[PDB]
């Protein structure tokens, strides 16, 4: 850790998975979903 800040944002709700941030509880709730499921490929051809 050697850089330091620049442009963080200023939100009340942020993501603990990638950081994306947010203005209602609805919206950050919504969007960790996306999160949801760890695999390669799903029940879809792909
Ligand atoms: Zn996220």
């Amino acid at each position: 850790g050697s850089s330091g800040s620049s442009g963080s944002g200023e939100k009340p709700f942020k993501c603990k998975e990638c950081g994306k941030a947010f203005r209602q509880n609805i919206h950050l709730a919504s969007h960790l979903r996306i999160h949801t499921g760890e695999k390669p490929s799903g029940p879809s051809s792909g």
